[PDB]
């Protein structure tokens, strides 16, 4: 309800600064909404239990496997930071970085930060492991 | 408030089934509570902004390569599952698996499941990568 309006402002806002989003098909279960902002390779999903998700695609990375795999999977070290960005590998060895956050009592302004934060992180990660 | 009583029941309950917890020192910033259940190698932290955390230590990485490391960092694939368990590497190449969840409107019963779920996962991950 208040969460709906909040989630809307988020979207509305990203549309104005990244243009119209794309609307992929219901892939995952419990999924109810999915907006794809292709310019920045980020997808926003909304759980059926009111959780918003941010998925970013870093892209492909060749070689380096044993090389830096660790330093990569080392980015998942524990810490008490809000919106933690998990770094993982796609179903085809492709860079992927996401987060999830309940919508209850979370305004669009923070969701934007989370989003932006996610962008920047994808940047930094992209320009290191290629 | 209601979150306090909730978090308490969680703890109280784990105490009864895993005995007295340990109380490490304020390591991370924003940290306010930390309970260590050494029997199961899991630590529970509580953010200053009302987020509960579950940290599990898989232990020593004796052998690591790139068909293993990947398969590991492959456990972080995206999906719309509640309480997502991030698998990462300690500050000394040591197995580590954690999650975080806001306390607002979350009962101790679900928190337990999350906990238990985390245990089992640490199990499965432990008996495969060591």
């Amino acid at each position: 309800g208040a969460m709906k309006n909040s989630f809307d402002r988020l979207i509305d806002g990203l549309a104005k600064d990244y243009g119209m989003p794309g609307f992929p098909e219901k892939k995952h279960e419990h999924e109810v909404y999915c907006f794809e902002f292709k310019e920045v390779s980020i997808r926003i999903y909304q759980d059926k239990f009111k959780w918003v998700y941010f998925l970013s695609d870093i892209g492909v990375i060749d070689n380096l496997d044993s090389n830096a795999c660790q330093s990569l999977l080392r980015l998942n070290e524990f810490n008490l930071r809000t919106p933690f960005f998990t770094v993982g590998l796609n179903e085809k060895k492709d860079g992927v970085v996401h987060t999830r956050i309940p919508l209850l009592n979370l305004d669009n302004v923070e969701m934007r930060r989370v989003f932006e934060a996610l962008l920047n992180l994808s940047g930094e990660v992209k320009k290191t492991f290629g």
